[PDB]
C-alpha cells in the first residue's frame, strides 16, 4: 500500500569477480510497534538494492519495495552487504511516505557478509531510555548490544566491532629480545592500571605473561582513521604553558619527603626558611608567606626517588628526585626560589642532597640552569606520561570500551558522549605500536628510559581517582582553590591570574550547562536514572572492568540522580577537550649527565669552570633525541558541528545553539584577556598570548592526536 | 804620547749610489774643558768607512788619533754624509787602555741636505745638571735649545722638535661648516692637555682651525651578548676593562649638583623602598651604607648637560644615567637599579624612571634595555675618559717637556724615556682618524660630534694630578682608606677587586724601583730644588702642558726626592699599569629612547609584540660593531729589558734586577689569585681570568703603546 525509495549513500576509499550482480545490499526496514495481536516483532521487510550513481568518491544504491499502511512508524533499518569487499555507508533515505523522508545516518563499515554474515542495523535519530524504546525495536536494541561485547575469546579480525578489556601485556617485544621485556600494567597491586582494548593475539612463546606483537594493531573497525632560562618564563609556564596540572600549594613547613629514612635517607628538604628569607625578606617572612598563600612547589621527589637507583644503571640518562619552589610575588607573577635534587643511598654512599638558587655570580648561576635542565627533564616526562598519556588518552579508553558495551547507539547518553571519543582508540594503540612500547619513542628521548611507562602506573597507583579529574576538584586537591559561593565560578584562586585555570573555568562551566540541558530531558527525576539498566550497567563496568585495579576505593561518584551523571559526563568531556588541549617546545626531555657538584673530582670541576657550556651540551638531549620527540609531533572544534541526533531534537539543538555561543563568547573573554596590562603571565613584553584553551582558533572536542 | 782610537758606528737598513758611496764624520768630544784656559776643547775624528754588514746592519768605522791629555770621552758627534737620513744604534770606541765605551744612540739622523748640524750622543753616565762634566755643559744646553725649536714653522718630517698646540686641528671646516668643531685647550669653557705642535697653515674658512692633512707630524724619533648576565655585567665593574668608575655610596638619596633651574629636581627616582626590596633578607639599607655595602657607576651629572643636543642627532640618543650596585657576604655584586633621567627641553618636565632586575616579563625587559643604555654610557666613558684622556692625552704633555727641558743626560730622562715610547705616533694617528669630525668615534658612539667634547669636561671637571696614582684614586673613590695594618696600607672596602688587587702589587713594585733609581742621584732636599732642568720640566708640564690647569692647588710640590718619587711614580704607573688594564663586546651606543619613555599607544604595542626587534633597533648597526672592532683590533714589557744607561751603572742595574724579580713574584701571585675559590669575582665557571696586569704577558708595556 506504501511504496518506499530507499537510497543509500556510500563513501569511496582506496573474490569481487562473483560480487552478487546488481544485488550489492540487503535492506529491510524494522517496525517501531510489535504486532498488537500478538505481542511478537512484525517481520522486516525488504529488498535489494543496486548501484545507481558515482559522484565524486560517492555511490548511490537504490532499492524500491511496498510496505502495508498498518505496518507502522520505521525505527530501524537492518543492512546486509552482499559483496566481498567492505563499504563505508554515509546514510540511509527512505522517501515514498506522506511524513516526509527519513534520514538514518550510518557513519559505518559494514563488513563482507564472508566476514561477518550478521546484519548490521542502524536507528533513527530519535533517542530513548530503554524503557522508553518502542515496543518493535526493544529485541534488537538489546541483541545489537550482546553482539559488540563479542563473548570474550578470539583473535580481533580487522572487520570485528567487538569492544572488551585486556592488560597492558602488549609493550614488550621478548621476542626479539629478552631486554624488550616489560612488566604488565594492569591486574596488580604492584602495577595497577587502566584496562585497554582486548585484541586476543596469541601468548609469547618466550615470555608467557606477554601477548606477541604485531605490526597491525586490531580496533573495532569504525574506531579506525631555550626561554627557559629566563626565570620569569620558566616560572609563568607553570601556570599557561603545556603541563600546567603539576604546581601545588605548600601548607607545610618545612617541606619533608614521605618516603622510608631508612631505605632513603633524611627525609627533610634542604630548602631553608634562611634560603627563601634572602630572597623573599623585602616582600615578607616566610611565616607571613606560607600564612598568605605565597608559596608554591612543583614536587616530583617522592615519585622519583624510587626510581634513581634503576634508572641509574641505564647508560646516557640519570635521575633525581626533584623540587622546585616558587614565591607569588607583587605582580601576581611567580618568582624561581630554589630547585632541590636529591640522590638517595646507593652504592656505598649516603643520600646526595642540594639546593640550587638564582645567583649573581657565575657559578652559582651556572648550576642553576643544570638544575633547571634536570627539573625540566623530570617536568617535561610528568606532563608526557602522566599529565598528557595517562590522564586523558590511558583512562579515557575504558569508558569508551564500556560506551559502546552498555549503551545502546540509540541511548541520549551514547550520543552525547559519542564525538568526544572518536579516534582515541586508534590513537592508544598506536601509541603502544610505537610510543610507549619497549624501545619505542618516549623510552629512547625521555630520562627514564625503560622505566618511564611503569612511572604513569605509579603515578596511576599512588594518584589517580575520578573525582578529582574535573577542573574544580583538580584545582582544590592541589591547593589552588577553594570554594566560594560569591567568586567567578564559586571558586576562589590563590594564583588570581592562572592563565590554564581561569580560561579553563570558562570552559568547564559552558561544558556542564550544556551537559545539564542535555541530561534534564531525558532523565526527569532519580528513578529515571536508577531505573536505566544500560546506564547503570555502563557505570558498574567502567569501574569493576575498566579501571578494575581501583574498583574498591571509595571516592567513585554514585549513579543515582541526574546531577550524578551531570557530574560524571561533564569530568569526561572536560578530559577529552579542555584538559587534552591544554596539554598538547623547548624543554628538554633528558638530562644525560649529572650535577657537575654531584660528588665531583678535581679534575671534573675544573673541566666544567673551564667549559660550563659544553657541560651544558653533555647534559641536554642529543640533537637526534631532540629531532626525534619533535619530529614525532605528528576535526572540528568544539561548539561547531551539530551530532545528527541533537540536530533532530529541536531543544537539543536549541541546547547546542546555546553552547557554542557561549563557546564564541569565550573566545571573545579569552581574547580580552589577552590584552589585559594587569595579567602578566598571559600579556606583557615577549609573552604569547594564551591561546590553548580558546575556542574557534581551537578546542577539539576529542583526544586526536 | 797619543792613543789609537777605532770608531765604529752600526746603522740599520735613498738610492743605491749615495748608499754605498758616502759615509759619515765621526768626532770624540772631550769630558774636560782645558784647564789652563776654562775653554772647550776642539773634538777630533775621521770620516767613516763602510767595514761590515750583516742581518740587516751596516757598521761603519773611522779610525784616528787622540791626544794622551785629551781627557776621558764624553760625548761623539755624527754628521751623515748621505743625503738620506739613516737610523743609528750605537756606537763603540775601541783601542782605550781602559777598554771600550758604548754610546747609545737610537736615534734617525738627519741627510746633511736636510739638517747639516751635528748630532750629539752622551755616554751611559748620567748627570745632574750642576754634576755635567765641564767639557759637557755647553752642548748639553745646546741640544736643548735644538729641540724646544723657536715656536714659528710648519714642522716637516726630518725635525726633532717638541713644543706645544691646542686640539684645534680635529674638525674639517673645509669641507662642511657640520664639521667644524670647538678648539679645546686654552679656554674655560674646552680646557684640554696641550698636544705636540704641527705648524700647518690655518683654515681660511675657520681661523682658529688647523688645516687637516694626510701625514700628521712628530718628532722624527717618535715616529714607528654576557651582560645579558646580571652577575656578569656587575663582575665586569672590578675585572672588565673599565674597572675606574665604581664608586663608594656617599650620600643618600642620591642627589645631582646641577642647577635646578635649568635641570630639574636633582632628588634621585632611586629609594630606600626600590633597594630594600632587593636587599632586606640580608640587611637594612641603613646598615648597607654605613657597612659600605652600596656602589654605584653615576654619570648623571657629567652627561645631562649633553643630552639635549645629543639627542638632535639622527641615530642616537642620551641620558644621564646610575647604576646602583650592592656587595653582599661573598663579596660579589649584586646590581640594583639603573636610573635614566632626561632634562627639560621641549616646554617638557624631566623625565626620570628607575629600573631594577625583575620579576615579570615587561620590567625584565626594559632592564635589559636600561642595561644597554647604561653599558653604552659606560663604554662611551671608558673610551673617551678612562683610556683616551686619561692615559694618551694627559701624558703627551710630558713628553713634549720631557725633550724640551731634560737632557738627554740626565737620569731622570733616562728612567722615563722608555715608559713614553710610540705615545706620541698614536696621539698623532688619534688626531688623524679617531677622535676627528665624522671620525671613528664619532660615527660609533652615542655622544656623536659631541664625543671630544665630554672628555674635555671629563678633564676640566674631574682630572687631578694627584688622583691618578693608584692608591689615591682609590681613596678618592671610596673604595679604599688608609690603614696601616692592612696590605699596602690600604683597607678595601670592595676586598676581591682583581684591578685593585693586582694593580695594587704593580704599584708597589714600580714605587720602590723609582725610589731606589731617585736615591742613587738625588742624595737630598737641596739637590731637588738646585736642578734647574728638573724645575723647568715640572713648571713646564703645569705651566704649558696642561695650562687650563696652571692655577689648581693639587699640583705635587717639586722640592724633595719623596716629592719627585711619587710625581715619577704616578706617570709610570699610567703608562703602563693604567694603560693596561683599560686597553688589552659592549654596544657603544644606543640608538632609540627606552620604550618606557613618553609612549604611543601602537610604540608600546609594537615593543610588547616585539621585544627584540626593539633591541636589535638600539643596539649598534653592524657597520658601526665593524668599525669599533676592526680598529679595536689594533715591543717589550715592564721588568724586561735593561735601558742602556740603567746596564752601565752596576746599582741601577741591580735596582732592575730587583724591579724585573718582583714582576716575576707578582706574575706568580696573579696566577694563585685566578685559581682561589674565593676570588669569585676572577675565578668561576665561564669566567675568564683576569690576566689584564699581569706581568711577562695579557702583558703590561711599559709605555702607551696602541
Ligand atoms: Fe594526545
Ligand atoms: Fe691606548
Amino acid at each position: 500500500s506504501v511504496s518506499v525509495k530507499a537510497t543509500v549513500t556510500v563513501k569511496l576509499t582506496v573474490d569481487d569477480v562473483s560480487d552478487w550482480l546488481g544485488k550489492t545490499l540487503l535492506l529491510e526496514v524494522v517496525s517501531s510497534e510489535v504486532d498488537p495481536k500478538t505481542g511478537l516483532e512484525k517481520k522486516p521487510i525488504g529488498a535489494y538494492a543496486h548501484r545507481a550513481a558515482e559522484k565524486d568518491g560517492e555511490v548511490t544504491y537504490e532499492s524500491d519495495f511496498v510496505i502495508p499502511d498498518d505496518f507502522g512508524e520505521i525505527g530501524a533499518v537492518l543492512v546486509q552487504n552482499e559483496h566481498h569487499k567492505e563499504m563505508y555507508l554515509r546514510y540511509i533515505v527512505l522517501d515514498g511516505f506522506p511524513n516526509g523522508p527519513i534520514e538514518f545516518n550510518c557513519s559505518s563499515w559494514v563488513a563482507s557478509k564472508f566476514d561477518d554474515p550478521q546484519k548490521r542495523v542502524f536507528f533513527t535519530n530519535k533517542s530513548y531510555l530503554p524503557l522508553e524504546t518502542p515496543s518493535g525495536l526493544k529485541e534488537i536494541r538489546e541483541k545489537e548490544l550482546v553482539t559488540l561485547r563479542g563473548n570474550g575469546q578470539g583473535e580481533r579480525k580487522s572487520y570485528d566491532r567487538i569492544y572488551d578489556y585486556d592488560v597492558y601485556d602488549d609493550l614488550g617485544d621478548p621476542d626479539s629480545s629478552p631486554e624488550l621485556t616489560r612488566p604488565v600494567l594492569g591486574g596488580s597491586k604492584q602495577y595497577p592500571y587502566p584496562r585497554r582494548c582486548r585484541t586476543g593475539r596469541p601468548m609469547s612463546k618466550i615470555d608467557p605473561k606477554a601477548e606477541t606483537r604485531s605490526s597491525t594493531v586490531y580496533v573495532p573497525r569504525d574506531e579506525a582513521f631555550f626561554s627557559w632560562f629566563r626565570d620569569e618564563e620558566f616560572s609563568r609556564q607553570t601556570l599557561a604553558g603545556l603541563n600546567p596540572y603539576s604546581i601545588q600549594l605548600v601548607k607545610e613547613w618545612p617541606l619533608k619527603s614521605t618516603l622510608d629514612p631508612k631505605i632513603y635517607g633524611p627525609p627533610e628538604s634542604a630548602i631553608t626558611t634562611e634560603i627563601v628569607e634572602r630572597e623573599i625578606k623585602g616582600f615578607m617572612t616566610v611565616d607571613e608567606a606560607l600564612k598568605q598563600k605565597k608559596l608554591f612547589i612543583i614536587d616530583y621527589h617522592d615519585i622519583l626517588l624510587p626510581y634513581v637507583s634503576e634508572v641509574r644503571q641505564i647508560k646516557g640518562t640519570t635521575l633525581y628526585g626533584s623540587r622546585a619552589l616558587f614565591f607569588l610575588g607583587p605582580d601576581n607573577t611567580l618568582k624561581p626560589l630554589a630547585i632541590e635534587l636529591v640522590r638517595p643511598p646507593m652504592d656505598g654512599k649516603p643520600q646526595w642532597k642540594q639546593v640550587f638558587t638564582p645567583s649573581w655570580e657565575a657559578t652559582g648561576s651556572w648550576l642553576w640552569k643544570l638544575a633547571k635542565t634536570h627539573f625540566l627533564a623530570h617536568d617535561a616526562g610528568y606532563h608526557q606520561l602522566v599529565s598528557h598519556w595517562l590522564r586523558t588518552h590511558c583512562v579515557t579508553e575504558p569508558y569508551i570500551i564500556a560506551t559502546n558495551r552498555q549503551l545502546s547507539a540509540m541511548h541520549p547518553i551514547y550520543r552525547l558522549l559519542h564525538p568526544h571519543f572518536r579516534y582515541t582508540m586508534e590513537i592508544n594503540a598506536l601509541a603502544r605500536e610505537a610510543l610507549i612500547n619497549a624501545d619505542g619513542i618516549i623510552e629512547s628521548a625521555f630520562t627514564p628510559g625503560k622505566y618511564s611507562t611503569e612511572i604513569s602506573s605509579a603515578a596511576y597507583g599512588l594518584q589517580w581517582r575520578f573525582d578529582t579529574q574535573g577542573l574544580p576538584a583538580d584545582l582544590i586537591s592541589r591547593g589552588i582553590a577553594v570554594e566560594d559561593p560569591s567568586s567567578p565560578h564559586g571558586l576562589k584562586l590563590a594564583i588570581p591570574d592562572y592563565p590554564f585555570a581561569n580560561d579553563g573555568l570558562l570552559l568547564w562551566d559552558a561544558i556542564k550547562e550544556w551537559v545539564t540541558d542535555y541530561v534534564n530531558f531525558f532523565y526527569k527525576d532519580a528513578s529515571m536514572v536508577k531505573s536505566d539498566a544500560e546506564l547503570q550497567a555502563w557505570w558498574t563496568e567502567i569501574r569493576t572492568r575498566g579501571h578494575e585495579d581501583k574498583k574498591d576505593e571509595t571516592w567513585w561518584p554514585d549513579l543515582k540522580t541526574p546531577q550524578d551523571l551531570i557530574g560524571i559526563v561533564t569530568t569526561m568531556v572536560w578530559v577529552t577537550s579542555g584538559h587534552h588541549a591544554a596539554v598538547n617546545p623547548n624543554r628538554p626531555t633528558i638530562a644525560r649527565t649529572n650535577l657537575p657538584s654531584e660528588d665531583p673530582t678535581e679534575e671534573g670541576w675544573r673541566r666544567f669552570l673551564h667549559k660550563p657550556e659544553n657541560e651544558l651540551l653533555a647534559c641536554l638531549p642529543t640533537q637526534l633525541q631532540a629531532a626525534k620527540v619533535l619530529t614525532v609531533l605528528d576535526e572540528e572544534y568544539l561548539g561547531e558541528h551539530l551530532e545528527p541526533a541533537w540536530g533532530a531534537d529541536p531543544l537539543i539543538k536549541a541546547a547546542f545553539e546555546r553552547f557554542s555561543g557561549r563557546l564564541k563568547e569565550i573566545e571573545g573573554i579569552i581574547d580580552a584577556r589577552n590584552e589585559d596590562k594587569n595579567l602578566k603571565n598571559r600579556h606583557g613584553a615577549g609573552v604569547v598570548p594564551y591561546e590553548l584553551l580558546k575556542p574557534f582558533s581551537g578546542v577539539p572536542y576529542s583526544i586526536s592526536i
